[PDB]
């Protein structure tokens, strides 16, 4: 029993955790074999005109207590690849990702090339990540394991005004209309993550809360109709199809759960709570449900 | 900017776990030096945790019974013994992952990473809370037990909690790192409930520092408060009581923020009273009770919106 913001264990991810300086300013990159990866915007604008100033010895790269030599340098989109002379010995298993908004990923932390804390948000539908960081956190990297394989898909790039979270996939593409300059930004209108709502509230069943659920069913077009009016997300069949799992277990029906949700919408929670909350969480997957829900390892 | 429940990062307790096997039952192990700690009702079957004779039924035990295995290796047991709750294995390796470490036994109120285990391989990271009423609320299941507790104040890991039971309101309770359980609870299927909770009114206040650091006051008033006054009304909202400690301890974020303890005790007194009429603190429309005033000044910034 439990249900808890659940982050993927860091360790495979630690242990490629660089800090990197140009000049003035010092950020986090991320060492896999013998490339360092950091936005580029620590040779900070015309990059092209920046970077070509540049010299391997201009970079310097600290992992641990020990400097890797720089022997090569590239930029690939917004990202900086720096050649080293090591290949990190830690390496893991990985991939780079792209992620959709509402999938969620696990955040290293880190300052000067250590790691901090660790941990879980959600793409949101705005490209925007509400993430928890300070200056210096550039570099931070978001993460999925699979078995023993990191999918790396995010690098944590800038803070806008309102206080969230932009960056780009490890391949340097930024998620969401931003660029990296010191420009007038914002996040755009946000929306609600519906399909992981009601993964949430296929949680709060299995374990035990059950005081939203109701007799009546609804069509999905209805239900889309009412999830326009309170700022939720479209809710497809490939959402529907995705929850199919957790019906089966549960006995309640996708459309079923859907009648909930519109219920809640139309007259709040009336004093009570789901899983401890007084809101309607979406920062839960419907497979980071199945995965707390059966514990498994990696 | 941003304020999230932030786990340490957990590399350094991941490299000490391992599964542990006595007979039928399954279990976590922390491996640490040459020994591996794990929950002493790893030797008992089912029908034993009613009324279980530990020393009884460890005598009937071998080094040989015990299996352990870290990884794809397994581990030879040379050596046994009880301490308190926790079983202690002398294996033939030492840890050559083991980092530098300390047992602490921690009082409610207090937070710690909690890394959830099964058959020895890590599953998960989540930030905790020791309840006043020294229970956890965690997110277990069957084989979660020995998975442990720790925070990692600069290179030094400090295990504090090592997962026993879960209690029937879904609860979980467990030991310190010398096998003493938190609470009054006995690893022994008894009647066994948790006592009433309270909220840890020192951590809310903290986390309403955070708000103000991060830049928002709505929540602010005029008044100010006696510490008598201000326990009588949050006893009644099942608050624990608010020390001259805690009022103490929350100094450094009262003179960050240019807010008197005092005066943000007449904000929660307020907000107890009035709720958040549609608001949300910190993206939360609930008041939360598991940052202390230790992990706000850790994660937020010096310098206040
Ligand atoms: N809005 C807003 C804030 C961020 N700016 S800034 O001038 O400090 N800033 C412009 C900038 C422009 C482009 C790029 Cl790619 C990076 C960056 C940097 C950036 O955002 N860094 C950060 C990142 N995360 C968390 C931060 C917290 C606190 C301060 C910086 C933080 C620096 C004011
Ligand atoms: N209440 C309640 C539940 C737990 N029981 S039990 O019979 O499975 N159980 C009695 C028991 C008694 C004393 C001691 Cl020390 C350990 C234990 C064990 C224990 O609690 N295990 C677990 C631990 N954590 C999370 C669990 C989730 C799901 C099932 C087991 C879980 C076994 C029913
Ligand atoms: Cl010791
Ligand atoms: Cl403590």
């Amino acid at each position: 029993s439990g249900f808890r913001k659940m982050a993927f264990p860091s360790g495979k991810v630690e242990g490629c955790m660089v800090q990197v300086t140009c000049g003035t300013t010092t950020l986090n990159g991320l060492w896999l074999d013998d490339v360092v990866y950091c936005p580029r915007h620590v040779i900070c604008p015309n990059y092209e005109d920046l970077l070509i100033r540049k010299s391997n010895h201009n970079f310097l790269v600290q992992a641990g207590n020990v400097q890797l030599r720089v022997i090569g340098h590239s930029m690939q989109n917004c990202v900086l690849k720096l050649k080293v002379d090591t290949a990190n010995p830690k390496t893991p298993k990985y991939k780079f990702v792209r992620i959709q908004p509402g999938q969620t990923f696990s955040v290293l932390a880190c300052y000067n090339g250590s790691p901090s804390g660790v941990y879980q948000c959600a793409m949101r539908p705005n490209f925007t990540i509400k993430g928890s960081f300070l200056n210096g956190s550039c570099g931070s990297v978001g993460f999925n394991i699979d078995y023993d394989c990191v999918s790396f898909c995010y690098m944590h790039h800038m803070e806008l005004p309102t206080g969230v979270h932009a960056g780009t996939d490890l391949e340097g593409n930024f998620y969401g209309p931003f660029v990296d300059r010191q420009t007038a930004q914002a996040a755009g209108t946000d929306t609600t993550i519906t399909v992981n709502v009601l993964a949430w509230l296929y949680a709060a069943v299995i374990n035990g809360d059950r005081w939203f659920l109701n007799r009546f069913t609804t069509t999905l077009n209805d239900f889309n109709l009412v999830a326009m009016k309170y700022n939720y997300e479209p809710l497809t069949q490939d959402h529907v199809d995705i929850l199919g799992p957790l019906s089966a277990q549960t006995g309640i029906a996708v459309l079923d759960m859907c009648a909930s949700l519109k219920e809640l919408l139309q007259n709040g929670m009336n004093g009570r709570t789901i899983l401890g909350s007084a809101l309607l969480e979406d920062e839960f997957t419907p497979f980071d449900v199945v995965r707390q829900c059966s514990g498994v390892t990696f």
